[PDB]
């Protein structure tokens, strides 16, 4: 006597309506509060020069404020000053004047933009490479000392092409050539960050040679909106107790039953507990504490939740097969489920490994070592094709289930009861395919993101509401 088979349609439709109302408000809160999760911002570098006195001990340089460096007006002004290579250092004080960085901005993304002046004297080498010397620092008090975060060599190949002709009337115009994936930071913890870049030249070690005249460098930054992060955290801390309440209701009601439960009522509970496992607001630590690995843990949680869900759809749909079906244990369905769980983990493995390795090298990326870029594109394509094939396989399963249940009907309480159960199945199954399609779209979109709309909030609400509806529907009913 579950809900789905005892409950009257009058009881059903009000619950459906209120749940859909929750889904719609969870959709539109993203558009309301923060219509766009990532804040794009651009910092122009300041061209400092040093006194050539800091060889054994390195020294930081600040663009503006007190004790700010001396700034070369242009790369030609250095010549009357007789400035030599390696005297020039680029500087980017990350926060703009009269504001600060906030821990609410969870992560930081940086890509370089290069302004290299064309001249016939410095034609770009066919495999020209900028062997940049980069260092980073962080600070919390406006009068504190800069503390080192990273100081390493970072290679980068120029993928680069100037269209306009080489005639010297066209010199000085910049090469049109590309942005470069520069840096990822796992988490934000400090008010001020400083970044200093040098490009030492050495014809012996073949570093920064034939790269053209680098006029200026420009840094483009992306970080999560202060609005979106707060609302996301608030929605998760809202949804966690609600799902736990519905889960305890479900499990208490199930445990009240006289007879033991079948595979289905166990797999739905597994879905619920995994959904809570992702739901719990563990990430609220990031604002109050310096923990850094949490950004990888979110990807771990999403991978595990996907592993639960993609198996759940097949098991739930598969269990609606009735002829000579209804096994006692996963040995009857490990045939299908087995690689699905492994595959679901495999979707995020590359992104998770990137997140891991960026804690030892923030400048590491898959998009360097260009074979890395082409294999990343190949990975995106195979993941897409495999997930679409899984969606097709689920659609085939639904098709076969629809084929099958024609027999039970074709082979006044019976008239309304059986037809109502059939209608319940039909609506639930249609909801299932719709949610699966939206989940596939979500995976692809989360991998590609130019979406400017915050539909993430709505689709997460959709997952919560769907799992909620399942536990609500499959619990035993109050005695009539």
């Amino acid at each position: 006597g579950a809900i789905i088979e005892n409950m009257s349609t009058k009881k059903l439709c009000i619950v459906g309506g209120i749940l859909l109302v929750f889904q719609i408000i969870a959709f539109l809160v993203g558009g309301l509060i923060a219509p766009g999760p990532t804040t794009a911002v651009s910092y122009m570098s300041v061209k400092c020069v040093d006194a050539r006195k800091n060889h054994h001990k390195t020294k930081w340089f600040v663009p503006w404020g007190p004790n700010h460096c001396d700034k070369i007006r242009d790369i030609e002004e250095a010549i009357p000053r007789e400035i030599e290579a390696n005297d020039i250092v680029f500087s980017v004080h990350i926060p703009l004047p009269h504001m600060e960085m906030s821990p609410w901005f969870q992560f930081m993304l940086f890509i370089l933009q290069l302004d290299i002046a064309f001249k016939l004297n410095n034609q770009i080498r066919e495999n020209a490479e900028v062997s940049m010397d980069v260092s980073l620092a962080y600070r919390d008090d406006a009068f504190a000392e800069w503390t080192e975060m990273a100081h390493e060599r970072v290679p980068r190949k120029l993928k680069c092409t100037f269209t306009s002709p080489k005639t010297p009337e066209h010199e000085g115009r910049y090469y049109e050539c590309d942005v470069l994936p520069f840096m990822e930071i796992g988490s934000v913890a400090h008010k001020f960050y400083l970044l200093n870049i040098r490009l030492p030249v050495n014809e012996k070690k073949k570093i920064n040679v034939g790269i053209g005249e680098i006029k200026d460098i420009r840094l483009v930054g992306i970080h999560q909106n202060g609005g979106f992060t707060k609302v996301w955290f608030a929605m998760k801390t809202f949804l966690t107790p609600s799902i736990f309440i519905i889960m305890v209701w479900y499990w208490r009601r199930i445990t009240m039953m006289s007879r033991p439960p079948v595979l289905l009522e166990k797999v739905i509970f597994a879905l619920g507990i995994s959904m809570t496992f992702i739901n719990i607001p563990v990430e609220w630590f990031s604002i109050g504490f310096d923990w850094t690995w949490m950004l990888l843990f979110g990807d771990i949680r999403q991978g595990i939740f996907y592993a639960m869900l993609l198996s759940f759809w097949i098991i739930f749909c598969g269990e609606h097969m009735m002829d000579q079906h209804e096994r006692n244990h996963i040995a009857g369905y490990w045939k299908q489920v087995g690689p699905i769980a492994v595959g679901s983990f495999c979707l995020f493995i590359f992104d998770m490994c990137e997140r891991g390795v960026q804690l030892t090298n923030p400048f590491y990326s898959i998009w360097t070592t260009d074979i890395g870029t082409e294999l990343a594109m190949a990975f995106i394509i195979v993941a897409g094709i495999c997930l679409c094939l899984y969606f097709l396989f689920l659609c085939f399963m639904v098709f076969q289930v629809f084929r099958n249940i024609s027999g039970k009907q074709s082979s006044k309480v019976r008239r309304l009861h059986y037809e109502g159960l059939i209608f319940r199945f039909k609506f639930l199954m249609l909801i299932t395919l719709a949610c699966a399609a939206m989940t596939v779209i979500f995976f692809i979109v989360s991998q590609v993101t130019q979406v400017n709309s915050a539909f993430f909030t709505g689709i997460y609400g959709m997952w919560n509401l769907y799992v909620f509806a399942l536990m609500f529907l499959y619990a035993p009913s109050h005695k009539n």
